[PDB]
């Protein structure tokens, strides 16, 4: 496809807006706060192997990407058009929101001061990941694992057997491009499973960091006067393959630990994205 | 006026502003006493925990809030709008946190000695000018916590009903405008990114229980306010908002560790220019 | 006075002064006696603790104050005044830091042993170039520390009346200004942003009770002094006022844990012109 | 090529070439069993500790080691050379450290709770391009060490002589090359910064036991090639060069707490184009 | 003194390169790994104060700068040698990565788990100057005791005992760094006040078990020309490099007796010929 001239002239610029709650483990229902929709925001208790053989882990365990696709208004009334108009995503202003809810240290986690009960309920701390991409088709993963032996569930996630049908191999700890995959759906993908596939991701910009251990204090900026470019080196953004726009992110902020047999719960945090999008001349 | 003309120019076109926003951890001003409360200021009370997994209720006064102020411009009227150009913000006092010499729990405390433990933990930094309030959206941490009814701004004061549980995630229905100053929780209400057009507002956090306090501090540096256009909060009917919250983290006392949040005060400096609008 | 114009040109229109500020922890110049007290030169004497939560009277050598020196420019005379254009900073010494056989609290506390645990904690760097003493505003941990009344400069010697809770916070009544060398502490007094017109300061704080020192020093780095117009603190009867406190953290004795603050000293090498002024 | 001339225009004068180096920490690839020694892939091999001052036998599958690979350019032949101009970079696979639902050494000892702990510790990030292998400098910890002598180039496989003490510091005579994967151990071999004229690398080490892993990824960042000239690695007989080895710290099992090193697989991808040489 | 033009034509510009091994207390020689050798690149074992007023350190574990004097090509209006810029670079942390030999164990419980990498108090200096880096001394604690001979002390300079004032700055107590593996980083600082002559560039990070950073690159350039454009000038062609590289200690089994651990520093400096009046 060749990119030519910037489209001008009226509605030639567009802004659209979303949110994307994150996808620790605990679904959206049921909405009581007796029957588990306490733990929405959060995964559920996290569940540990029983042997070197033996590791499997719940669905509702496991954080997974969120993603939303966003339809565009239609530019092209005939596609057989020698030269044809595309939506070009130009920049990003994104924010994690509600940092400041971290600041609750008066609830029933494990305290502080362990010897009488006391001192503050633990806040969030430990491993925090923090992804988003943009893009004008799915984002393209890349399988790899730390253990190819884990037993993930066959229904509720798709994990590296979803799609090649087979077991995982010990290639799958390290770089096997044969576990392959796109994100497609919301809420399904694990993230300890699957990454950004920089092989691809031709029309996709991601920006990724990982910081881990177990007690790291979690770090987060906000403001809304920060642009974010996605244009790349040829002054080309991402091109809105049927006027679809994919937005995907993680965003793991650590883990709450409760008085019950130090049982931690991931915490995600929800991620707003405002993007910048004209109309490009392509052949 | 929305349509964004030429600079004003002429004798007066130009002011500069300046104001402090005191903290509010939860301690208020008044009583002044420092033996009946005050003794508190700048710090919130001792932090009360949740007595089991469905009963959490924090007192007012253990929760740290927005500070806010609405100073009133020089009076205007094609009409004329005042503009925030820029502003220069400091946090001040932070050297006060040097004072290891207090009662509070020693670094050794076998022998009750070393040095009185400083100022350690979560952080919090955000400010915001605008030409309108801050746009607040609500979150929490567990949508069962039991604010109390009155003496704060809580979800239920908006909606009147019972959170849900979408407040621990991003419920577009859970909004506030930051209107009143020590009255809106900052573990509840944060900046709205979907709003504040006409603000502008920068945030950091800084989690964990014993994180060291870092700050720097200058009158050498300045935040522009205009946006991508060139263009910076517009002032409705001469009114200019500022908004913060600065948390150093916790003292922690001799007696079952009781925590106080430890908050400091900001000063603003803002710059500000006539504009022509439409 | 107040209206600047052209820099002046010709024979000795600018000059380049040089000054070494050394640190103010507590412990005096004098004695000089490595067995009267001189071998804490550079040093707090033992941080003394409250008594309880409404008795901290803490030892005027165990709270470190502010460095300041006013050096005298070239004598001058429309008028001309001496206008700071630069500096070049460097705190000297941080490689002594690196003295770990000494005998402090060793890192194996079982068997004695292990090495001499390293100046750790606490760390507060705040320099500052003007044309007239910084001005400083007042704010404190706690108003009801009773500070000694001679020897020192604390807000009751300003205000002649005790602190108020409000001192805890921005109070805008708690101001002085930096004119002596070592009798301002610290942790009482801090730059005041909304003075300061003619001075430049840049200060950091970080936390903690062992946390690592950083330092960094270079011959290579020079600090612009330079308005948002272009113009340096202009100095008044051509006198220019350098202040700093550069605190590196704490030792800590083999004897419960008693605490020493340890400073370093600043280097200044400050280049001025000369500036036409109305 | 010593000459370098004016870049080449026309058809096929640009190529861009992409390659992913898995790391070799220690397991090799084969036997593939995941009950066999395969479920290891990625991973080094428990960590054999010395049994005395002077009795230090590292087992091969221990020593992470130099990933590197050749790749072949599109043929060629005033000559024309390949030149290397930028590469995007990128390790992939940081979200796998998230996984804490295994058997490792969990978080609460006393009571065998919590998490399996994730991978911490020291951390070694280490990349290159060139149009010939990368020159190698020998140094070690301890000279004493008895490095297998099948399985692994040590200094002694390039001297044929055992180790002496100048291979603690720098000691010119321990060079060799990069010319083959999974084979020159990490902790003997570094970037000889007194060749590699036609190579680029660049490096970070971060040590520690318990050290939080850090990471950062985006397909948005180019890594320029060109030096100080403008010019690029020139591909000798149309051979470039890719090296890398990337670290993230250690597992511990609940076993002895036994460590395996991890490390991930590095994507690149490089755009070259033709130079005029002569 | 008065600067003047650059001087074009042949061999105008030359470029020179060292390396220089770390000084941390154990000399290059005896060779023999049986008979201290295998402390190189290493201190001695670190020996404490035995009283507050009884601190005699051995010379063996005290690290002291590393410095070498280059010989430039022959020159002689007069010419002078200008040092335009410099690659430097500490080669070997890799070798950190050594967690399989006998330092006291991560599992001191049941003396398992890794061998304890380097950690704690790091330092790193590097100078490139036309005359030897000014040094100013500043110690810790005037009342120590170091040896008269082996090392270059205050006392070395003064003749006299430390003063109270050599715990700050004392302009008296000055020297030159003239001698490689004499001067120890613990006592003497660049001098601020002097050096007009060449750069030097520092960096101190404490505390006893601070994990060690380190970075290296061959795309680095360090620029050496001052706010007027003049690179260090070199006084009859000798060209002065100076540096100190300290990534922490390494601990053994014994009593936890620490060992600093330094690393080795490549330089490559260009210079060019500089017309001078
Ligand atoms: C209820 C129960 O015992 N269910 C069994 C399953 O165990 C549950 O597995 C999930 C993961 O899928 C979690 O580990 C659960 O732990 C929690 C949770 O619900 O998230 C952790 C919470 O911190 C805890 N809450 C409180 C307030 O203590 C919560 C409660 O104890 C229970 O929800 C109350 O019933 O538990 C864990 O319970 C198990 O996966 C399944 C398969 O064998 O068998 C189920 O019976
Ligand atoms: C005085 C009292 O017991 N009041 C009861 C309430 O308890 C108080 O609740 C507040 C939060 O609203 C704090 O946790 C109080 O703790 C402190 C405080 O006043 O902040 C913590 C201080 O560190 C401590 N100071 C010292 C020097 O010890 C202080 C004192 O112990 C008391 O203030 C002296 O009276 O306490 C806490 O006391 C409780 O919330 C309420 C239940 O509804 O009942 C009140 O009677
Ligand atoms: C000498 C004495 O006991 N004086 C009493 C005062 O106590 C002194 O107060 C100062 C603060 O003003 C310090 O805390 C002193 O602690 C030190 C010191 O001199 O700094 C701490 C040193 O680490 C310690 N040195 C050694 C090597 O042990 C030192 C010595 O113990 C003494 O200096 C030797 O005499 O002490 C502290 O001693 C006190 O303020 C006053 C009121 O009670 O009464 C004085 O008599
Ligand atoms: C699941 C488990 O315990 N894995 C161990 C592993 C097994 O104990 C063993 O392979 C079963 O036969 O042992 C590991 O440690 C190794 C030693 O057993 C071997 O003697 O030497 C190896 C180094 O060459 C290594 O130290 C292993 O196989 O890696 C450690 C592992 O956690
Ligand atoms: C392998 C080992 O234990 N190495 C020790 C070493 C030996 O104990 C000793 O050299 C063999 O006799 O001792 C070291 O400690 C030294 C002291 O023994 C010596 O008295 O003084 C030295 C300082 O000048 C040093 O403290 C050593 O030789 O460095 C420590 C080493 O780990």
């Amino acid at each position: 496809m060749e990119v030519l001239d910037l489209v001008t002239g009226p509605d030639s610029v567009t802004e659209i807006e979303a949110f994307l709650n994150p996808r620790m483990g605990q679904p959206p229902t049921p909405e009581s706060l007796t029957e588990g929709g306490q733990y929405y925001g959060w995964s559920r208790g996290i569940n540990l192997a029983t042997s070197d053989t033996e590791d499997s882990p719940e669905n509702n365990t496991l954080p997974t990407w969120s993603m939303a696709k966003l339809q565009l208004p239609m530019l092209n009334e005939d596609l057989t058009c020698d030269t044809l108009q595309m939506w070009e995503a130009v920049s990003v202003k994104t924010e994690v929101v509600g940092s400041g809810s971290l600041l609750d240290v008066h609830g029933f986690n494990k305290p502080t001061d362990t010897v009488n009960t006391k001192g503050i309920s633990t806040p969030v701390e430990g491993s925090q990941y923090h992804v988003f991409a943009v893009g004008g088709e799915p984002l393209d993963l890349q399988g790899l694992v730390t253990d190819a032996r884990t037993k993930y569930k066959e229904e509720g996630v798709v994990t590296i057997k979803t799609i090649t049908k087979k077991d995982m191999v010990n290639k799958d700890q390290v770089l096997n491009p044969i576990s392959k995959a796109k994100l497609d759906k919301d809420g399904m993908y694990p993230v300890e499973i699957w990454h950004p596939d920089p092989a691809k991701n031709e029309n996709t910009r991601y920006f990724g960091n990982y910081t881990g251990g177990t007690t790291t204090p979690p770090v987060l900026q906000f403001t809304n006067t920060l642009t974010t470019v996605l244009l790349d080196e040829n002054g080309v953004g991402p091109l809105c393959k049927g006027e679809g726009l994919y937005l995907s992110c993680v965003d793991i902020m650590g883990w709450r630990v409760t008085r019950n047999y130090d049982v931690h719960h991931w915490r995600g945090l929800p991620r707003y994205f405002k993007i910048t999008l004209r109309k490009r001349w392509v052949k």
